[PDB]
């Protein structure tokens, strides 16, 4: 026809500028601020220089020879371009799968598997990454060659094309290329994003609650009351010497410990403490009857406020707790906001009694909806590369089985969009973080 020239060049041009403008944007930002630089956003940074390479190394050298109808580069860089082309697949999407691996391990097995968020086997496995990929790709450059094909009135002119020696050999690479791209990428990213998103929903309890109320101190230190605490939260003495905490703490654990402590025994601490607060709900027999009539996000702020003040000291709230046997949210929160526990500690008071009120999780669920965001962008990410490239590999599959039908129903330009479709990918998740924004 006649549009399509003109089309092409608008849409292969916005998409061309669009990659190149936000890739190295998005390279800028982070190569800037190295605070910008987690484990998830070096291999987003990994998955952005792909991107580049694609749309620098492989996109004019596909068009253009493309609106021309004639490949008129060299040979080597019909071999080059086409090399450079699987290798930013290949890249791409193992870093995608390299994400999921990485999330999954920061959220389903957080203090589990800390091997995985080491930034420096973020290196490690991205440099392994790109080695592999031009390894396995090298086929390209080695059996990408012109074929000589004459346009009307033997107009000579030459066509970049990937031929291996015979169609069983095709056929072989492009499943082989599907298996370890797409199929096996895509369930190992599909089991990781599910467990993902299976903890997500799960929500917050109270020991996250409680790590939010109360943080980690490693060294020994003071309550809003003045007396010794350690860790998260753990009461070691009242009286003012700091010779009897050092003392109270040694027995916490074993050794001598000397005022500072490890991560891994404040949370053993902490879930003797847990432990301890639930137990004194129950033996108190003026909570319990409170405790049986709550349900489970009630029940962590009356545990929150055990494991603050104590079971003698919170079974006092005899007012209060009243009107939470009684089911009278609003009520109960009005008085406890006029209580000392309060006035002491107002900011880890008004998100207890929010939880009291409302009987959600909306007072702590900061930390879970921003790592939702998160995931669910990769989720989109992830959903559109596939989106983008399954076109022009099932179209390359479809022509190592049926080269005659393949050919037959895309040459023209259902194959010129399936390919831009392709280069689309580059340039998308740039606008992706920009709308991450406002
Ligand atoms: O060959 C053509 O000129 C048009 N074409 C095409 C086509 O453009 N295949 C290409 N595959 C890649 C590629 C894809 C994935 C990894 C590495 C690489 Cl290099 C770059 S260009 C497929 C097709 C099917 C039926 C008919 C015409 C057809």
């Amino acid at each position: 026809k006649e549009w399509q020239p003109a089309v092409q060049i608008l849409l292969y041009s916005l998409i061309f500028l669009l990659s190149v403008l936000g890739n190295t944007l998005v390279i800028t930002v982070l190569i800037r601020n190295k605070r910008m630089r987690t484990v998830t956003n070096i291999f987003l940074l990994s998955l952005a220089v792909s991107n580049l390479m694609l749309c620098l190394f492989c996109m004019p050298f596909n068009l253009i020879p493309n609106l021309l109808k004639d490949f008129i580069f060299g040979s080597a860089v019909c071999k080059t371009t086409t090399y450079f082309m699987g290798t930013s697949v290949s890249v791409s999407t193992w870093n995608l799968v390299a994400i999921s691996l990485e999330r999954y391990g920061a959220i389903c097995k957080p203090l589990q598997s800390r091997v995985w968020q080491t930034k420096s086997h973020a290196l490690k496995v991205i440099a392994a990454t790109w080695c592999l990929s031009f390894t396995i790709m090298t086929p390209y450059p080695i059996y990408s060659n012109l074929v000589p094909f004459t346009k009307n009135n033997n107009q000579t002119a030459n066509m970049c094309r990937f031929l291996l020696p015979n169609d069983v050999m095709q056929q072989s690479w492009h499943t082989f290329l599907l298996l370890i791209l797409f199929l096996i990428p895509g369930i190992v990213m599909m089991v990781a994003y599910g467990l993902i998103s299976l903890e997500l929903y799960q929500g917050i309890n109270i020991f996250e609650m409680l790590r939010i109320d109360e943080g980690l101190r490693l060294k020994i230190y003071k309550d809003t009351e003045g007396y010794y605490t350690i860790g998260i939260g753990h009461l070691l003495t009242k009286s003012p010497s700091l010779n009897a905490a050092k003392s109270e703490l040694d027995k916490a654990i074993g050794r001598n410990t000397n005022g500072v402590i490890t991560k891994d025994e404040a949370e053993k601490l902490f879930n003797q403490d847990v432990d301890a607060a639930v137990r004194g709900i129950l033996r108190n027999a003026k909570l319990k009857p409170v405790y049986d009539s709550l349900d489970a996000v009630r029940r962590a702020a009356l545990i929150n406020m055990v494991f603050q003040m104590g079971e003698t000291g919170v079974a006092g709230f005899t007012n209060s707790l009243r009107m939470l046997q009684q089911k009278r949210w609003d009520e109960a929160a009005v008085n406890l906001a006029k209580s000392r526990w309060y006035n002491q500690t107002p900011n880890r008071a008004k998100r207890v009694i929010t939880t009291f009120r409302t009987g959600t999780w909306d007072a702590y669920a900061a930390n879970l909806m921003a790592k939702k965001r998160v995931i669910r962008m990769l989720i989109v990410i992830v959903v559109l590369f596939f989106l983008c490239w399954m076109p022009i590999f099932s179209a390359n599959a479809w022509r190592a089985y049926d080269t005659a039908s393949a050919e037959r129903r895309l040459s023209g330009t259902p194959i010129s969009f399936i390919l831009l479709l392709s280069y689309t990918s580059s340039c998308v998740n740039p606008i992706i973080y920009c709308f991450m924004n406002k």
